[PDB]
């Protein structure tokens, strides 16, 4: 139990490390008061139920980003032919490394299981961390590809448990 919400930390962690140069100081720094948030969350149960789906969704992490393209590829195959943005192998890359950061902020949103928070804190730094990368390709329609991909490996109740989480970011940064 514990040690599945210390997984979950260490893969927030990680990635907070990983992206800290990329993402924005102030994407870095809502980040890390969304994990705050989260530990306390956790401390006093709240919103517990939310845990195990976002551990699904993190031991997948890769196998969802890979899909989430695959799919994105197939529906604009002009972004991945020669001329295309997604064409040379340091786009496609920084593509799918951005995608796989926006996943991991959405998991993180997911975690905390509370509309508040992802607003006020999760929304701002994934706005922050946009902000920071500047161009990506095909932004709104890689979270809706992720969502349909993390969706994919869900039951019933879970898929229509996590869909509103997808479904609150990608209205959000539809503006």
């Amino acid at each position: 139990g514990s040690e599945d919400f210390q997984y979950a930390i260490d893969m927030f962690k990680k990635f907070i490390e990983e992206a800290a140069a990329s993402m924005g100081p102030e994407a870095v720094k809502y980040a890390k008061e969304f994990l705050k948030l989260l530990k306390e969350y956790h401390k006093n149960g709240i919103n517990n139920r939310l845990l195990k789906i976002a551990l699904l969704l993190l031991r997948n992490l890769k196998k969802i980003v890979d899909k989430a393209s695959q799919d994105l590829w197939r529906r604009h195959p002009d972004l991945i032919a020669p001329g295309g943005i997604a064409f040379s192998q340091r786009d496609r890359a920084l593509c799918l490394r951005d995608y796989g950061w926006f996943l991991i902020l959405i998991v993180m949103c997911l975690v905390s299981g509370d509309k508040g928070p992802i607003e006020k804190i999760g929304l701002k730094s994934i706005r922050e961390m946009y902000n920071s990368l500047g161009v990506v390709p095909a932004m709104m329609e890689s979270i809706r590809c992720l969502k349909e991909a993390s969706l994919s490996l869900l039951d019933e109740e879970d898929a229509n448990e996590t869909a509103p989480y997808f479904d609150y970011i990608i209205k959000a940064m539809s503006l």
